[PDB]
């Protein structure tokens, strides 16, 4: 249900995340390697958070209307940003730990990533049209260089790891590059920006992206000898 | 004194936390070993935070009305969640340091704890009746993990410590086990859930639990020779 | 431009922060020593955050009305507190890293700093007049501790460092001591407190303080031989 029938995607996202979280738990039962276990904890928590936020959005909790100075009324599922505020740093930690990056470097990218999500939230909530696009631009600039440092910095951290770890890192990095880069596009073309698609199309697109960025990513990470 | 007299518990809550804080400050005046001091810092901050939360609640800040879809109007003190979001990980850090658990395992427990509290916040704030109980169930499920992992994982980390540390950990763990487990019962029987009792009684329940879970917990910890 | 023309300071503050972060970036293009690089990252993020917050206030997001219990209405720029909740701990990390303070010492100061900002936010948002001043007092007391522990505990940690590190620390410490201590005065005299001045003058004062506490501080830190 929802405002425009977009609830079907909120329900399926809820289910997709829960099934991924559950697979990950059953797959991690017979691991007691402390470092391997850490990868399971992180990678289970991520779709747990998302499942919870997707369910709250299904029930209408993360949903607010914003009347823009435009007169337009935007149906904002703000609970997304609550989800992303924690899971995108957890995702960055996950791949940082695989790459063997330093704590300096991981914290640097999480700080960058947080700035990306919070300026995206301001873009999403502010009523001043120019500010919405001003902050979407601010946020997209931070994403571009987050992705650059992810490639340049974590890439060089892993450059001295074994070949299985570098290859798992390359796959995970690639999932992030293609999948995360589309989020600002969905915001732009969905109802919070140019409104090229409705709340239904926009919610479907974030569902596909979230499921790939979390369950797809987690599956590839947890199935890789690199973490053993 | 509040909406339905509960101000008395908020006031006495304030005073007990503040007195607990002041005691802990007084008792750690000439502590200089870094590790012992760490315990004092954590264990002083915990009632500092709760005291501030109770005071804000006493004054009516952090009180909200929530109109449920069934027409019931619930007087929700949401400031508790602000408190718990920070004191419950600090409590977990406090006993994890005692147990000598890895920062992996404390972060793991802190992650489940945060999930517990925020899903509790959603259950308390959402208007949809079924969603309230849905998120109460996800949060209680997370609390069962947390406690299992508290007992299982911190217990094994404290198994190689001296005997005063093991016994101090056992005491503290039992305080968490008993008192923490009653919070979901409190929510369920109080005005946010089945309304078996009213906000006055529900507030009394939480005050008692907070004071045990923080001042009494902190008393047992700081008084122990295991912290030297 | 804003409520009372104070928007001029929000724009100049925006541009001032932006230009400080651009200077810092330009300054650190060829830094590759990790410790040196960490100082740059933190000290770039700080004005980046202040710039985004100032911009959002300029566009009126994070502006809100708070109507007190006595009928007075306060134009509350609450986005300040979102800015301060993150940049004041980063500033503490910066100088605590400079001072070679332990992670225990830094976390302690950051915990006190976080309490200072949140009780400041309560003071600013609460409607009960007595409460605003009670939480301003609470917040200011925490600041006195913070500044004291900064002087004592970071000063003690830097006491073993070389001549340029101590000297750089002293200058940074003194910037913190004089500039930070003026914020509660600004709150007290501005529209949040006694309203001796209005939002215009209040916003000018916070602008000057932020720029000195962030760009000025950043300049002194990043130009110092100590971080080499
Ligand atoms: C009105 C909204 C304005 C924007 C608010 C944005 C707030 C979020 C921004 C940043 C929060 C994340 C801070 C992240 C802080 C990272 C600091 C760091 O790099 O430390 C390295 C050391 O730990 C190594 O030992
Ligand atoms: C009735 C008022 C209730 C709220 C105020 C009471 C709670 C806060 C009291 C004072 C504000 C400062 C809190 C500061 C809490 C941080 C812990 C600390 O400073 O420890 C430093 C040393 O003592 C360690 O040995
Ligand atoms: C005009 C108001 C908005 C001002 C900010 C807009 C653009 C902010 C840009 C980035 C914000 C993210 C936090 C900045 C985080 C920088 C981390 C870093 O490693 O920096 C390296 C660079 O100096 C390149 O070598
Ligand atoms: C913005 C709020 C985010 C909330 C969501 C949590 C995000 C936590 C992720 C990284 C924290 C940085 C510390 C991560 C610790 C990883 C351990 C590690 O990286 O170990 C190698 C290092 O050399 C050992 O010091
Ligand atoms: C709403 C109120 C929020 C309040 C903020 C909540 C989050 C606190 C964050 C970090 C503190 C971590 C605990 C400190 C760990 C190190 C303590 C320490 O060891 O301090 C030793 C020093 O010598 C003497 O202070
Ligand atoms: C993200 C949801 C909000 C969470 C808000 C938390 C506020 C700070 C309180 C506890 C964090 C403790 C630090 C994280 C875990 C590290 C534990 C640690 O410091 O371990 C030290 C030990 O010496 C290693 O051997
Ligand atoms: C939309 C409203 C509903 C949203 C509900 C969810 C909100 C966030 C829940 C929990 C935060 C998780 C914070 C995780 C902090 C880091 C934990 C961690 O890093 O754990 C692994 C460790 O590194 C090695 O074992
Ligand atoms: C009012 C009741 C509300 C519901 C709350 C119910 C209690 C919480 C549930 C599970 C935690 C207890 C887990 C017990 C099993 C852990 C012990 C164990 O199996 O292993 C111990 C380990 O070996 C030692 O180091
Ligand atoms: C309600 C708010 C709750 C509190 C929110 C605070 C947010 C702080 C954000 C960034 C600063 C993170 C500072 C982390 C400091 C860790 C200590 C450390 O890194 O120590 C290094 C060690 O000494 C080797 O040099
Ligand atoms: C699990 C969730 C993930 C991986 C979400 C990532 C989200 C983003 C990369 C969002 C980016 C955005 C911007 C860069 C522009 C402003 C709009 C956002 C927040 C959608
Ligand atoms: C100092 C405060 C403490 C120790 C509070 C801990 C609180 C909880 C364990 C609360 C848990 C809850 C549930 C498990 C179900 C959802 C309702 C809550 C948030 C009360
Ligand atoms: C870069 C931002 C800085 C340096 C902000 C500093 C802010 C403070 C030191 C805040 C002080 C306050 C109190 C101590 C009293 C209550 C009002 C506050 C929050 C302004």
């Amino acid at each position: 249900l929802g405002v425009e029938g977009e609830g079907i995607w909120l329900a399926l996202g809820t289910i997709g995340m829960l099934l991924g979280m559950l697979y990950f738990i059953a797959d991690g039962l017979d691991v007691q390697d402390p470092r391997q276990k850490e990868f399971y904890v992180i990678t289970i928590l991520i779709p747990a958070i998302a499942a919870a936020s997707y369910l709250s959005m299904f029930f209408g909790f993360g949903l607010t209307e914003v009347s823009l100075a435009n007169g337009r009324v935007v149906d904002v599922y703000w609970a997304r940003y609550a989800d992303w505020l924690f899971t995108t740093p957890l995702l960055l930690l996950d791949i940082g730990l695989l790459a063997g990056a330093s704590q300096r470097d991981i914290g640097a990218l999480v700080g960058i990533d947080a700035f990306m999500i919070v300026t995206g939230l301001v873009a999403t909530l502010t009523k001043v049209v120019v500010a919405r696009y001003a902050f979407w631009t601010i946020s997209t600039i931070s994403m571009v260089f987050l992705l650059y440092y992810l490639v340049a910095v974590f890439g060089e951290a892993v450059s001295d790891a074994d070949e299985d770890t570098r290859s798992t890192f390359n796959a995970l990095r690639n999932i992030i590059l293609v999948t995360w880069a589309i989020y600002p596009v969905a915001w732009l073309v969905g109802t919070e920006g140019l409104a090229l698609t409705g709340l239904y199309g926009e919610t479907l697109l974030f569902m596909v992206l979230d499921l790939v960025a979390k369950v797809g990513f987690g599956f590839i990470l947890l199935r890789s000898r690199a973490i053993m």
